[PDB]
């Protein structure tokens, strides 16, 4: 190909295709036109195999990609600010004006809102990244420093970890974004299609679907919040709301919000010396509260009483009655272990 | 039972006093391989036996079953 095609290769080429009495000789005028017109098309071979490789959709610019994926319709991300939280110590009733830049090492934040020192309010901005970057992502407790001394402002420190800062996307990035996406498109009613955009909805972490609950064509849509609790009932509108912003032709969609379990234990246990009901209570329940974020399944009674045992101050147990009950309880779907009674006697 | 076993001699070995028979359940459901137990019985009792004086606990039966 163009690789082959070279200068000595296309030179002696030219000189063989022209008939002439003049003996090809180094150095001749006629000998010097062919070389030079022969070393400017060696060029333009070689641009002619550069854009082979420009013209792909691989292994491109910024500026070609850019055009590619506006021909795709799709943008890249530049990225996002970080933003975070500081703390101003020093004379009470400095004013903090709004623009005010303060630089951590070389990184540059700015001050969104006025803060007074001593203010009823407290001495806590919110502070933005001036730029994008995963570097301005600041971590909790750095002494940050005005650019412009101001009088009265003595120390700057976030009590938060500066976050929201997000990078510059990459081309290969964008490049398997949109490979996915013309890869998988959106569907009427599969399962992960619907379920991703209810994902959408930031009070909710895990969506289960339920279809033919009420017949054909029905489907139960099922969210969980932080670690499976339930969110608030605006959170639910909402996520209707946007579920059927992007919903199919003539589905029946329910949206169901996880459940709690009220528990009542009751028991007779012996405490160990030095403490008292309410440590082994408060100890108690914080790990069967560990438990109950953790439980898969049915209650074990067994279990209970182990993590009872466990629990420090137990110099014996007994009696041990959970909801009225000592056998294994039924946890069905949706619904999650509550603590509301603990009923502790030595 | 052999897990079992060994939490119950190295309890031992840490017990004084008596031995007490919530804690044998304790440590029977949190060994591995445990999921649900019942009529948990220790000499076919269920109650604490004091070890005395130059006088130490000794596994002899053990009897696990589904």
């Amino acid at each position: 190909m163009y690789s082959d095609q070279t200068y000595e290769v296309i030179k002696n080429r030219t000189l063989e295709n022209i008939n002439l009495d003049i003996y090809k000789g180094e150095g001749s005028f006629l000998n010097n036109m062919v070389s030079g017109n022969n070393l400017e098309l060696s060029k333009i071979y070689l641009e002619l195999s550069k854009m082979h490789k420009m013209a792909f959709i691989q292994d491109t610019y910024n500026q070609f990609l850019d055009k590619r994926v506006n021909e795709f319709g799709v943008y890249r991300k530049l990225g996002t600010e970080s933003n975070g939280e500081v703390e101003f110590i020093g004379e009470k009733g400095t004013v903090i004006n709004n623009g005010t830049i303060i630089s951590y090492r070389d990184l540059l934040f700015v001050v969104i809102k006025d803060v007074t020192i001593g203010s009823e309010e407290g001495d806590n901005s919110p502070v933005q990244a001036l730029e994008v970057g995963k570097k301005y992502n600041l971590p909790t407790n750095c002494e940050f420093k005005l650019v412009d001394n101001i009088s009265g402002v003595t120390k700057i420190t976030n009590t938060r970890s500066f976050e929201g800062g997000t990078d510059i996307e990459t081309d290969e990035e964008l490049k398997e974004r949109f490979y996915k996406i013309q890869r998988n498109q959106a569907t009427s009613g599969n399962k992960a299609h619907y379920e991703e955009w209810a994902l959408e909805v930031d009070g909710v972490y895990n969506v289960k679907v339920y279809p033919r609950w009420d017949g054909p064509g029905t489907v139960k849509v099922l969210i969980f919040g932080k670690n499976n609790q339930a969110v608030d009932t605006e959170t639910i509108e909402r996520c209707q709301q946007h579920i059927d912003e992007e919903k199919p032709i003539g589905p029946t969609i329910t949206v169901v919000t996880p459940l709690p379990i009220e528990i009542s234990i009751s028991a007779v246990m012996k405490l160990e010396d030095g403490y008292t009901l309410d440590n082994v209570k408060e100890s108690f329940l914080e790990s069967i509260n560990t438990y109950f974020r953790d439980i898969r399944g049915e209650i074990i009674y067994t279990k209970v009483m182990g993590i009872l045992i466990n629990t420090t101050g137990v110099h014996d147990l007994s009696n041990l009655l959970i909801n009225g009950s000592t056998d294994n309880i039924t946890i069905n779907e949706d619904k999650i272990p509550s603590v509301t009674t603990v009923n502790f006697s030595e």
